C-alpha cells in the first residue's frame, strides 16, 4: 500500500487475560483517502505496548456504475386458455336473471371447489341459444359459464428492479487482522452501510457523475443473456408497461399459485359465440415491445473489534526502477524473525509508511515505493531499530538513451547564435535612428 | 425502542429466494447525498 493511515489508539481499554500475549477491545472512526484502482490500502493498529501490532488491507479492484435493487419482481410467460360448460335452461336450471355475484375461485358448477390453475380468472353468463337447433327443446335462452387461465407451460422467468439511478461504486476485498477474507460490493457513492463481522465501509468521492434516462435491468433465470429496457415498475401493472404480472416467489414463479402476484382487469381475451367461447390475449412479450438497447474517499467505521496481541533483521537484496509512475518501484527484502509479527515505517524513506507481516523463517516480502535517489534509512521495522542502507540508480520516465539521436539534433540547434545578433546590431543602429 | 420515531413504508430491502430471504437496504447516509457546504 502507498497510502496508509494509522488508527487513533487513544481509546485504551485492554484486559490482561493472558500475560504472555495481551488482549484489547477498541472502536472508533477513521478517514483514509481513496487508493488508485488495482491496489490495496492499509490501516495500522497501535498498542501502548511495543512488540505486537496488526494491520488491515483494503483492496480495490474495479470502478463501474451499478444501481441498487430498490425492489424485486418476477415475471412469468402468460398464456390464455379458456373452457366452457354449456348447460341449457331448465337443464342447468340457471336463473332467468344471471346472478350478478360470481364466485371466482370455487366454480361449484364443474366439480365443487379446488385448486384453480388460473390466477383469479373471471366468471360470467352469456346469451342463450334455445330451440331445435341446440336441441334441448326449451324456448327461453340458456346461460353459459366460462373460465380464463393465465398459464405458463414452460416459463422463462425474469427478475427486475427499478433503481432509476446511476452512482459510482467499486469492488472491495477486505482483510481482517485475524486473517479472514470476506468479499462484498459497497455502493460507496451512496452512504450505504454494509454489515459484516465488526467493520463497515461507507461513502467515497463522486469525482465524476453522469445522467441517464429511465432504464433498468432485465435478467433471466436460465441466464439466456442480460437485457435492458425502459423497465417501468411499481406496485401495480400500469398500461403499456414491460411488466404486467409481477410475482414475488421464485419457487412459485413456475406456476401461478402464490397470492402475492397481481393480475390485470380484463386482460385476457374471452369472446363468445352461439355455442361456446374461444380464447385470445392482448399481452405483450418483454422483447420488441419497448426495447432501447441490448447488452453486448473510501472510509470505514469501526465496531467493537476483537484485537489480539523479538530479535529481527532486515537484510535487503535489490532495487527496481520507478519514480513518478502511478505504481512505484518494487523493492525486495529478505528477513527472518523468531516470532510472527508486523513491521512499520522507515522514517528517512520519506515517501510512505510500512506494513509488512512475516512468518518464522527466512523469507522475502516485496513492497512498492518511488524516489529520485535511493536513501532507504531509519526503519523501526520489527522488535528493534535497524538502520540498513541501499544504493541503486532508479529508472524514471525519460528520453531514449539507446541511440543518443537527440544529441545530434541538440548540436544542430545551436547554430549561428552570435551571427544573427551581429547582423542585428548593425541594422539596429539604422533602424533606431 | 421509543414509539415517537417513525419509519418509512417498504424502506428496507427484503428479497426472497427458493430457501430463505436475504437483507438489503436503500437508505442513504447524511453525507454526500445532498450536501451544499461544510463548516470551516
Amino acid at each position: 500500500c502507498d497510502e496508509m493511515v494509522h488508527a487513533d489508539s487513544k481509546l485504551v481499554s485492554c484486559r490482561q487475560g493472558s500475560g504472555n500475549m495481551k488482549e484489547c477491545v477498541t472502536t472508533g472512526r477513521a478517514l483514509l483517502p481513496a487508493v488508485n484502482p488495482g491496489q490495496e490500502a492499509c490501516l495500522h493498529f497501535t498498542a501502548p505496548g511495543s512488540p505486537d501490532s496488526k494491520c488491515l488491507k483494503i483492496k480495490v479492484k474495479r470502478i463501474n456504475l451499478k444501481c441498487k435493487k430498490s425492489s424485486s419482481y418476477f415475471v412469468p410467460d402468460a398464456r390464455s386458455r379458456c373452457t366452457s360448460v354449456r348447460r341449457c335452461r331448465w337443464a342447468g336450471d340457471c336463473q332467468s336473471g344471471c346472478p350478478p355475484h360470481f364466485t371466482s375461485n370455487s366454480f361449484s358448477d364443474d366439480w365443487a371447489g379446488k385448486m384453480d390453475r388460473a390466477g383469479l380468472g373471471f366468471s360470467g353468463c352469456s346469451d342463450g341459444c334455445g330451440g331445435a337447433a341446440c336441441g334441448c327443446f326449451n324456448a327461453a335462452p340458456s346461460c353459459i359459464f366460462w373460465r380464463k387461465w393465465v398459464e405458463n407451460p414452460h416459463g422463462i422467468i425474469w427478475k427486475v428492479s427499478p433503481c432509476a439511478a446511476w452512482v459510482p461504486s467499486a469492488v472491495i476485498e477486505l482483510t481482517m487482522p485475524s486473517g479472514e477474507v470476506r468479499t462484498f460490493h459497497p455502493m460507496s457513492g451512496i452512504p450505504t452501510q454494509v454489515f459484516k463481522g465488526v467493520s463497515v465501509t461507507y461513502l467515497g468521492s463522486d469525482m465524476e457523475v453522469s445522467g441517464l434516462t429511465d432504464l433498468c435491468e432485465i435478467e433471466e433465470l436460465k441466464s439466456k443473456k442480460l437485457a435492458l429496457a425502459p423497465c417501468n415498475q411499481a406496485g401495480m401493472g400500469v398500461v403499456g408497461k414491460v411488466g404486467e404480472i409481477q410475482c414475488s416467489s421464485e419457487e412459485s414463479a413456475r406456476t401461478i399459485k402464490k397470492d402475492g402476484c397481481i393480475w390485470n382487469a380484463d386482460l385476457v381475451g374471452i369472446e363468445l359465440r352461439v355455442d361456446d367461447a374461444v380464447c385470445y390475449s392482448k399481452i405483450t412479450s418483454v422483447e420488441a415491445v419497448a426495447n432501447y438497447s441490448a447488452i453486448p474517499d473510501i472510509t470505514a467505521i469501526r465496531g467493537s473489534f476483537s484485537v489480539n496481541y523479538a530479535t529481527c533483521t532486515g537484510e535487503v537484496t535489490n532495487v527496481s526502477g520507478c519514480y513518478s509512475c502511478m505504481t512505484g518501484a518494487k523493492v525486495s527484502i529478505k528477513l527472518h524473525s523468531s516470532k510472527n509479527s508486523t513491521a512499520h515505517v522507515r522514517c528517512k524513506g520519506d515517501e510512505t509508511a510500512f506494513s509488512v507481516l512475516e512468518g518464522v523463517h527466512s523469507y522475502t516480502v516485496s513492497l512498492s515505493f518511488d524516489h529520485a535517489v535511493v536513501d532507504e534509512q531509519c526503519q523501526l521495522n520489527c522488535g528493534g531499530h535497524e538502520s540498513q542502507v541501499t544504493l541503486k540508480g532508479n529508472l524514471i520516465f525519460l528520453d531514449v538513451p539507446k541511440f543518443v539521436d537527440g544529441s545530434y539534433m541538440q548540436t544542430y540547434h545551436s547554430t549561428v547564435p552570435t551571427g544573427a545578433n551581429i547582423p542585428s546590431p548593425t541594422d539596429w543602429l539604422n533602424a533606431l535612428f
